[PDB]
């Protein structure tokens, strides 16, 4: 396990922990064996409707194959996630989201959650024109061993990921 001070030494998502939307600390080692889409989310974004509905559909169709969705609210892009964790939970419930919802974090800057600092420097987690998260709804695909295998930008709808999933199931 690694923390905010030694995140660069991690070799896997599984070495991290994060508070869920209810305030409870979750050890991400629980995702061993599962293929995960890790994404930064926001309620008041033009991308919100398509991304949430397609993530719900992917989770519904592939949950039994091993797909998990880890949703990290983040208010750093246009202040498009201004609400409380309680409000965000209720917003997600309106989509019938059964994935895993975490407490609001930062994804860029010195205060970014260590998992996001680590994802951004992985060989398959590098961005276009620098590694910073560019907007809400960046997606990292994580394999069963906790390694980053692909990064998709804000404009790549979750259904684009579907063709890449079977290889990891």
């Amino acid at each position: 396990h690694v923390g905010t001070d030694d995140w660069r030494c991690a070799r896997s998502m599984h070495e991290f922990s994060a508070k869920d939307i209810d305030g409870h600390m979750v050890n991400l080692d629980k995702y061993r064996g599962f293929v995960c889409i890790v994404t930064n989310v926001a309620s008041q974004c033009g991308k919100t409707e398509v991304n949430y509905t397609q993530l719900v559909d992917l989770h519904a169709r592939y949950a039994e194959c091993g797909l998990r969705i880890l949703a990290f609210p983040c208010n750093q892009f246009g202040k498009q996630e201004p609400g409380s964790n309680e409000e965000i939970k209720e917003f997600f419930a309106g989509y019938n989201f059964k994935g895993d919802l975490f407490s609001k974090i930062c994804v860029n800057g010195d205060d970014a959650h260590p998992l996001w600092k680590w994802m951004k420097i992985q060989p398959k987690g590098k961005g276009i024109l620098g590694n910073a998260i560019k907007w809400n709804f960046t997606k990292f695909l994580i394999d069963k061993n906790g390694c980053v295998v692909k990064r998709y930008g804000p404009m790549e709808e979750p259904l684009v990921i579907e063709k890449d999933l079977p290889h990891y199931f």
